[PDB]
DNA sequence: GGGGGAAGGATTC
DNA sequence: CACGAATCCTTCCCCC
């Protein structure tokens, strides 16, 4: 099996660059402004020019501006990036018939048939790279290997605007030399748990008793890491189906006042419904981000679909449940709809 | 003992 | 100061 992973470079920022080419070469910082105060919010993404100075996703817009006061700061336009993304996916869709659109800027292609051997895969990568740059002016990094994980890891090492193949010989090398933190799906929480177990490399996961591993990072994560360390990971390429739709907004000020929160919650619901399509959810969750940035939620599954009126009403009950069962003030509030009919 | 949901939280990208 | 969604997990519960 040959997997070709495609990852659009600094996507949001690059799109803004495509929509306004005079931006090229300048530090471009796409931000999600929260509205709690001038420049409150975080950086969603930044082009590499901004990144080489530490301005990256997750840092507050205020910290980025102190580092790069003259960069171009743009409000994130999710809808625009999604439409652009959809076009690129369609473009890729004609290269493989087997595609897994992992997110707005990532997709895996099972080109096991379309190609044979990594030379032809590599060449196909360039075909895809040139095609995307041609029709959309979007540079992407391509990762190629035997499975999604290493295909993704290949892209991680080749970005930006690169292409890399990780042959079966290197797979083995990385299995014992790649920091396990750099393995997809292993975040800081898991990375630390593995460090405390003596696992710093994928192969080290073979030094632990499975049940001890399972006990520490969960069975699913244990079997995942083990399979990769044995060079046996082989999950198929298949785009998952949207299982939930929601929206969560940040309030101007933290609150515990029902009437003060409702408007935000209702706006969340309204946008969530517009997003749903003709899709009808049977489950609804009200999600709140507490003042200490903790996330709490209360939901309910109905035996039928949820009309907007029912949503408006149940969400208020769920929000009252949250306030009733958690003392903290609420910073962000929203809803998530799932279990579509 | 354990299937099968549902619920609330943990994690990751 | 810090802004959508999938899986996975663990807990609880109904119940055969
Ligand atoms: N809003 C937001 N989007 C992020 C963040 N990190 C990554 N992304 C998205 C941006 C898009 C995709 C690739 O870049 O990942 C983040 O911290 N905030
Ligand atoms: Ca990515
Ligand atoms: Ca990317
Ligand atoms: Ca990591």
């Amino acid at each position: 099996m040959i997997v070709l992973f495609v990852d659009f470079d600094y996507f949001y920022a690059q799109v803004e660059e495509v929509l306004n080419p005079s931006l090229k070469g300048k530090p471009v910082v796409v931000c999600v402004f929260s509205g709690r105060f001038e420049d409150s919010g975080a950086v969603a993404t930044a082009n590499y020019e901004a990144r080489k100075f530490g301005v990256k996703a997750g840092i507050p817009i205020v910290e980025a501006k102190k580092i790069l006061p003259n960069a171009v700061y743009l409000p994130m336009r999710k809808e625009v990036y999604q439409q652009v993304s959809s076009r690129i996916m369609n473009l890729l869709r004609e290269y493989s018939e087997k595609i897994e659109i992992a997110s707005i800027d990532e997709a895996y292609l099972d080109i096991s048939d379309k190609v044979r051997d990594y030379r032809e895969a590599y060449n196909l990568g360039l075909e895809i790279k040139n095609k995307i740059l041609e029709k959309e002016k979007i540079t992407v990094t391509v990762g190629i290997s035997k499975n999604k994980v290493f295909a993704k890891i290949a892209a991680d090492m080749a970005k930006p605007n690169g292409i890399k193949v990780i042959d079966d010989e290197e797979v083995k090398r990385l299995i014992r030399e790649l920091d396990i933190a750099d393995v997809p799906g292993i975040g800081n929480i898991t990375a630390e748990k593995l460090k405390k177990l003596g696992i710093n490399k994928l192969v080290d996961t073979l030094s632990i008793e499975f049940d001890k591993l399972k006990g520490m990072i969960g069975e699913a994560k244990a079997k995942y890491l083990i399979s990769l360390a044995r060079d046996e990971y082989n999950e198929p390429i298949r785009t998952r189906v949207r299982k939930s739709i929601g929206r969560i907004v940040t309030m101007k000020r933290n609150s515990r006042n029902l009437e003060e929160i409702k408007p935000y919650l209702f706006r969340a619901i309204e946008e969530s419904y517009y997003k749903l399509d003709k899709r009808i959810p049977k489950a609804i969750h009200v999600v709140a981000v507490t003042e200490d940035l903790d996330i709490v939620s209360r939901g309910r599954t109905f035996p039928h679909g949820i009309s907007k009126e029912t949503a408006y009403s149940e969400s208020v009950k769920l929000l009252q449940k949250i306030l009733e069962e958690d003392e903290r003030k609420i910073r962000r509030i929203g809803v998530r709809f799932s279990k579509f009919i």
